[PDB]
């Protein structure tokens, strides 16, 4: 639309088709066949109708992101979120860690930083993940900062293992969730972390088994990004990519595919994610750029370009537990 100034795998439809239950029908038989879904019944058309037509008027508001009606069209947000994004992370901060903003922050004396930062582009992200209904976001983002860290110094883009820390860490709680500096530690005390192709991912907590731990990746400490502060989190990302926090729920974020997300959302963690880069847009809207643990499918190829500056726990309380490995 000519007025709209704040913008500018995906699932074509035309506005006639929302006008009738006819139209609706046929594109949720449509809908169903590019998905590949053969489920369906009155109360998933039902909920189908009900998301549509929010992404449909979401899209009709000038803003810099777009929605899609993607394979959870199907899904409500409550059984969504409870399925995808439920890693527990502010739970198990409140319950064992400190509130956010609280040795010293190690970038804390640089001066110096790119105003735009990719890790994808220097080799040192691997290929986006799918995570599963398991609440182990918290190794995902983990993994996120052990195969940054392993290929910015060795030059060789390594995937490593989720599964391994899933299985092993103890003081983490499986596919209940967990956090990403109790998982840091675990790979320094423990003896270093697997590549997947030695101890790939289930999707299910299983026995530790030691035969699958080789070629492992051995890591020196690790340190939470001064909280609270999207400046110091901009100086540990230009350094490397740092695992996160961020609360994933609300329609938004379920149907997001692509721009810079500035839409609702809380400051409740709930969904661990590896930062790999920060940027600004044409329009000015600075972001971070996050992977996610939800397939290619999802968003951007499965990532998220989330407002940056948004508020002082960052958007979706993206600066409020923040950690990376260290190789010293």
């Amino acid at each position: 639309s000519h007025h709209h100034h704040h913008h500018s795998h995906m699932f074509h439809y035309h506005e006639r088709e929302l006008e009738s239950e006819e139209g609706f029908m046929g594109m949720y038989d449509r809908w169903r066949e590019q998905h590949n879904i053969e489920m369906r019944s009155p109360e998933r058309f039902n909920v189908f109708k009900y998301n549509v037509r929010r992404i449909h008027e979401s899209n009709k508001m000038d803003k810099p992101y777009k929605l899609k009606v993607n394979e959870f069209a199907d899904m409500t947000n409550l059984e969504f979120v409870n399925t995808y994004a439920n890693s527990k992370i502010s739970h198990f901060q409140a319950l064992r860690g400190s509130a956010p903003g609280s040795k010293d922050f190690i970038y804390a004396n640089v001066t110096k930083i790119p105003d735009k930062v990719d890790w994808r582009e220097k080799n040192a992200v691997t290929d986006v993940k799918g995570q599963g209904g398991c609440g182990s976001c918290w190794a995902f983002a983990a993994v996120v900062a052990l195969e940054g860290i392993n290929a910015i110094r060795t030059g060789k883009l390594v995937k490593f293992s989720e599964q391994q820390l899933v299985d092993c860490d103890m003081t983490n709680a499986g596919c209940d969730g967990g956090l990403m500096e109790p998982a840091f530690t675990y790979v320094i005390k423990h003896g270093g972390i697997a590549p997947e192709a030695s101890y790939p991912y289930v999707g299910k907590r299983e026995t530790c088994d030691k035969a699958k731990i080789k070629d492992v990746l051995k890591i020196d400490g690790r340190q939470n990004v001064p909280g609270l502060d999207e400046e110091a989190l901009r100086k540990a990302v230009a350094h490397q990519p740092v695992a996160t926090g961020i609360q994933l729920s609300g329609h938004g974020l379920q149907f997001y595919s692509e721009g810079v997300y500035t839409g609702d959302c809380g400051t409740e963690p709930n969904h661990g994610v590896g930062i790999v880069g920060y940027g600004e847009n044409e329009k000015g809207i600075k972001f971070w750029t996050v992977k996610n643990s939800w397939g290619p499918t999802w968003g951007e190829k499965g990532y998220i370009h989330l407002q940056r500056g948004a508020r002082k726990e960052g958007l979706c309380g993206v600066a409020m537990h923040s950690s990376f490995p260290i190789m010293n």
